[PDB]
């Protein structure tokens, strides 16, 4: 229960990182994959949705994630833009938005029910 | 006990975000702290050594962390490095090889208890 929450806390941290510094090191996000194919994105859609059935916040998350899905495959067919420093923080600036926001919910979720 | 070891997880790398972001928007540490004052480094001091007392893993987690406050020190008396690229690149890697290590010794010392 906080076991799995903690957990999962821990993975889209892990995922954030590995993608920072991707970016700052390579300038390019390679083989980076989407938060709804990383390891946070599949337990959530396959195991957290369904868990957390009924919670508001639930959809929230599914928002932020569907949005950062979008955000991810523009960059992904231009990575000509992450060579670009304003670019390249733009992004930057984005995946910590978006990862800050899912993990105060899923603190939210865990804690509801 | 899987669920502090994940927590302690989600602390470390709460910290390496943050320095990051300090680094990549501002070009200077500023109000950084290093490892050793951090959420993670203060309990590791207070909590985290004594609970696994008389384990290796243990002398070289302090290892890293104090070797990181000496690498702190010498970036914070020359933060004109921090604008040159290779400079940064080597601290950030200073960074990612100093959490990662702790991680990995982090996951040993509490599946051995």
């Amino acid at each position: 229960a906080e076991e799995e929450k903690e957990r999962q806390i821990a993975s889209i941290l892990s995922w954030e990182i590995d993608i920072i510094y991707k970016i700052l090191l390579d300038s390019d996000l390679g083989s980076s994959l989407p938060l709804s194919q990383a390891d946070f994105g599949l337990w959530f859609n396959h195991k957290g949705r369904h868990y957390f059935s009924g919670i508001a916040e639930v959809g929230h998350i599914s928002r932020l994630i569907q949005d950062f899905d979008g955000i991810f495959n523009q960059t992904m067919r231009n990575t000509r833009n992450l060579n670009n420093r304003s670019l390249r923080v733009k992004f930057l600036l984005q995946i910590r938005n978006t990862v800050s926001q899912i993990i105060t919910l899923l603190r939210e979720l865990f804690e509801e029910v």
